Formats: C-alpha cells, sequence, structure tokens
C-alpha cells in the first residue's frame, strides 16, 4: 500500500513506414510523451501518451499533457493509496483532461494487476488499394477489413471480396456523408458490411431514413463517454460502439464501458491510434472482450524500431501480446534536445 516517488518524462518520435496525411496536416513522426512513474518500493511503471505535438486532433497536446501530469504528481506525491480504486479516486480531477488521465491511469494499472499473455483477431484497415496491398492481405488473412468511404465504395468492395477468404466488412465514413448518399448506403445494406461508423456528421440524420434500411451504425468519434453513448444509442438505431480508451480517458473507463454495453444490447469494439507498443497492449487487452476485432495494427505495421518489441505480432490471423517491457535505451527524456 504505496507512495509515488518519483516522475520521468521521455519523448520518443519514429518515421511512419507510410506518411499519412490528415485533413490540416500530414504525418511523418509520430510525436509521443511518455512518463514512468516510482514507488517506495524501487519499482518503475510506464505510460503511453496518445496526445500529438499539436492540437490538430483534439485540444489536448504532448506540452500541455505534460503540465498536467507534472502538476497532479506535486498535489499527490507521498500520498498513502490502498487500493486501485484509492489510487483511481486520484485521478477524477482529470477527467476533463482525458488524454492525461489515461497516461496516469496506464501506469496506476500495472501497479495493481498482472498482465496477461494473449492473443486477439486480426482486424485490418486498408488505405487505399492497390496491388502491394492486396497481396499483403492474402497473406496475413485477417477476420475483418476495414474500408475508407469513397465515392467508388462500391467498386472497392467488390476488389476486396476477389479474396478467397471469408471476412467481415467494416466502412468508415468518417462524418462526411449526406443525403447525398442515401441512395448508395440503402444499397450497402445488400452488400453484408458489418458496420458503418459514423455515416453523418450529425446524428439526427439517422431517422430520415426508416431503419433496417442501411448498415448497423457505429459510434466513433461521437463515443465521448459512456452517458453520450447510452443517450445515442436510446435515441437513434445504432449497433455498434467504438470505444477508445484515451477518448475515454482511461483502462478503467473503457473496462465500465465495455460491461455496461454488454447488457444493453449495443456490440463493443476497442481501438486505439498511432499507437506505441506500450499503449497498443492496453488497448489490445481490452479488445478482446469486445464482440469484433479492435482497431488495433500489428507491431511494425507502423513502425520499424517500436519502444516494446514486437507487442502484437501477427500468426495466423492473429495478434500476439506478451506483457509490454520497455527498451529505456530507445526512449530519450523529455527535456533535451536529442538524435533518435
Amino acid at each position: 500500500s504505496l507512495k509515488l516517488t518519483a516522475l520521468h518524462f521521455y519523448k520518443y518520435s519514429e518515421p511512419f513506414k507510410s506518411q499519412i496525411v490528415t485533413p490540416k496536416v500530414t504525418l511523418t513522426h509520430r510525436d509521443c510523451l511518455f512518463i514512468e512513474l516510482i514507488d517506495d518500493k524501487g519499482n518503475a511503471y510506464f505510460g503511453e501518451c496518445n496526445a500529438f505535438q499539436t492540437d490538430w486532433y483534439d485540444h489536448e497536446t504532448i506540452a500541455s499533457v505534460k503540465h498536467v501530469i507534472e502538476q497532479w504528481f506535486e498535489d499527490n506525491r507521498n500520498k498513502s493509496f490502498e487500493t486501485y480504486e484509492a489510487a483511481l479516486k486520484l485521478v477524477d480531477s482529470l477527467e476533463n483532461t482525458p488524454a492525461a488521465r489515461a497516461t496516469i491511469v496506464m501506469a496506476l494499472y500495472q501497479m495493481f494487476h498482472v498482465l496477461p499473455s494473449f492473443s486477439v483477431a486480426y482486424g485490418a484497415t486498408a488505405s487505399g488499394l492497390s496491388n502491394k496491398q492486396l497481396e499483403s492481405l492474402k497473406a496475413t488473412k485477417p477476420t475483418r477489413i476495414k474500408l475508407k468511404w469513397t465515392p467508388q465504395i462500391m467498386h472497392q468492395i467488390r476488389v476486396l471480396r476477389e479474396l478467397d477468404f471469408h471476412f467481415q466488412l467494416v466502412i468508415d465514413a468518417n462524418e462526411s456523408l449526406d443525403r447525398q448518399d442515401f441512395t448508395q448506403l440503402q444499397l450497402l445494406a445488400r452488400e453484408q458490411v458489418l458496420y458503418i461508423e459514423e455515416p453523418f456528421k450529425d446524428i439526427s440524420m439517422l431517422d430520415e431514413v426508416a431503419d433496417g434500411t442501411i448498415p448497423p451504425i457505429a459510434l466513433d468519434e461521437k463515443a465521448t463517454s459512456l452517458l453520450d453513448i447510452i443517450n445515442l444509442i436510446e435515441l437513434y438505431n445504432v449497433k455498434v460502439v467504438v470505444l477508445k480508451p484515451f477518448r475515454l480517458g482511461g483502462i478503467d473507463k473503457v473496462q465500465t464501458a465495455i460491461d455496461t454495453l454488454k447488457s444493453h444490447g449495443a456490440k463493443v469494439v476497442i481501438g486505439g491510434m498511432y499507437e506505441y507498443g506500450l499503449s497498443r497492449y492496453f488497448t489490445a487487452m481490452l479488445a478482446r472482450k469486445g464482440d469484433y476485432p479492435g482497431d488495433v495494427t500489428p507491431a511494425g505495421y507502423y513502425f520499424e524500431q517500436d519502444v516494446v518489441a514486437h507487442s502484437g505480432i501477427l500468426k495466423e490471423g492473429r495478434l500476439e501480446f506478451r506483457p509490454p517491457l520497455v527498451d529505456i535505451t530507445q526512449l530519450q527524456p523529455y527535456e533535451g534536445h536529442h538524435h533518435h
């Protein structure tokens, strides 16, 4: 029954194997804040933060999170806390900063739990369709494949279905559709789509066609807390919820949300976002509790070198996880200037 005793901030940065284009920015490096908490018994526990260099995705940043954790440590260092529950009640006040909260929870979780070894069913996302891409998916043989929405989606579907194995088909629609698209969406109901993520930026568009007509809908970016989820599930015919730990504010909130929505009839999927192998482990850990394969991407898919080596190694259509051990040599500290 322990006190917290030291805090080191670290920073890490790696090339993406391919560049990522987002609306506001192109990504070449995954910049990432790591923390390390040390108890009075001499033990080191690491947390990985999902925040980015700049505020393009979210109001929280690597610099903003570092400040919030810094100040949480000062308010809470050399406090005795007995249980995991007691430890978590010290990050109640961080609820309005879920990325900072999740980073700490990742560390705190490890202080009170043994870390299983396990495998999860591989859910692939397809970036665009090409001939190297398809021969990759022949090799990997995933149980689910995810497609981005394009005007050319129907064609992309048929192109995909030419692989010789069965898989589940998900569409990510990225909040971009309109009464443009009703014809396309209703025709898609015949195409065995497991779910479509976030078709509309405005959720109320959903009762403008009488449900059963289009494929099952999923929440993703609108899954901002367990409240907002249950509200939307009741008000609209949504059957799938995508849960990300950085959005809800930690592992604990995700675990709560899994349990609640297991009874509540909605299917549940767990996901991450350009994670290193520490965060990936915890995400996957939660993902095996979901009804469908998670947005968890294999080791060596984004990054040649990781801070946790081969966290999520793909073998026979499944991703393999052992307890995450941080290569402290790969990390550099926060405050300095470093070659990598």
